[PDB]
């Protein structure tokens, strides 16, 4: 009930009878953080029709760095807490996340390390996500939510995030793990990275690659420990050693962070620029790919 390990995972059973004893409001906000490839799914109509009662939108593209050149860049303190306090949001709220991916989850995870980030330890992401909340018919309505505005006072936790300079530098301290969750094959330089002009697939030298999906099982359900332990043993993470994830733009690298919490290690860092930021900025000699070069 504290980051003594705080409940990172909350069940849709949990959410569904929350939701049934009128649990919603000030002390428990649900938040539905969805996006999609442009052209592909159209995650705020899609919210606009079905969402767990009382929930709110939670979007990305406005919560962020609007001026960074790079994608999904954090916002700034002042910018975050605005957004959050808006929704209803305050320090003392209990917030549940969840996305509408097929796979089970995508950017709820992203969400979660947000709040974290900016010192908010009480938030949740529900295993499953939407999915399973539909699959198991519970409670989904397109009425509005208006929550009144609360105030959120937010703190940057830098622990958790790690700048392009503090990456560069590992590549010589080699103090930290880097594990890259992006699919094997631009991991691996084979398939190429998507909507981005002249941008090229492949990994910073001395990455292990632990592709997200890997974390969730067919139902679209996290994995338990032991199954999630003996995955970053398989591939040679050590978590007792510190350790930082990165990906495309610093979304999916949250799913290794929530995986390493529920394992008990809360402090697993984030890369936000990620792949993005990297390939436009840092020489092309840190970086490998299974072609041109």
């Amino acid at each position: 009930v504290h980051q003594v390990l705080y409940r990172a995972l909350v069940s849709t059973k949990w959410l569904a009878e929350s939701v049934r004893a009128g649990k919603v409001g000030p002390g428990l906000r649900v938040l539905d953080a969805s996006w999609y490839s442009p052209g592909t799914r159209e995650a705020r109509k899609e919210y606009l029709e079905r969402h767990v009662p009382g929930a709110s939108f939670f979007d990305i593209e406005e919560c962020r760095d609007k001026a960074s050149p790079y994608e999904v860049m954090l916002p700034s303190e002042a910018g975050f807490a605005d957004y959050v306090g808006s929704l209803g949001i305050s320090n003392d709220t209990h917030v549940v996340v969840y996305d509408g991916d097929d796979l089970g989850s995508f950017y709820a995870p992203r969400v979660w390390w947000m709040f974290r980030v900016f010192g908010h330890r009480t938030v949740s992401v529900l295993n499953g996500g939407f999915r399973n909340w539909l699959k198991e018919g519970h409670p989904v309505t397109s009425e509005p939510s208006r929550p009144e505005p609360a105030i959120f006072k937010a703190t940057l936790n830098r622990s958790l995030l790690k700048t392009y300079e503090q990456v560069l530098e590992n590549l010589e301290s080699k103090r930290f793990q880097l594990v890259d969750s992006r699919a094997q094959g631009r991991y691996l330089g084979t398939q190429p990275e998507p909507d981005a002009v002249g941008l090229d697939s492949g990994h910073i030298r001395g990455s292990v690659n632990m592709p997200f999906m890997n974390f969730l099982t067919e139902d679209g359900f996290e994995k338990s420990p032991e199954e999630l332990r003996a995955m970053f043993e398989a591939k040679k993470v050590d978590l007792t050693k510190p350790l930082i994830a990165t990906c495309r733009k610093g979304v999916t690298a949250c799913h290794i962070a929530l995986a390493a919490y529920l394992c008990g290690k809360p402090d697993v860092a984030i890369y936000d620029g990620s792949w993005f930021e990297w390939f436009h900025r840092a020489p092309p000699e840190t970086w490998v790919s299974q072609g041109k070069g």
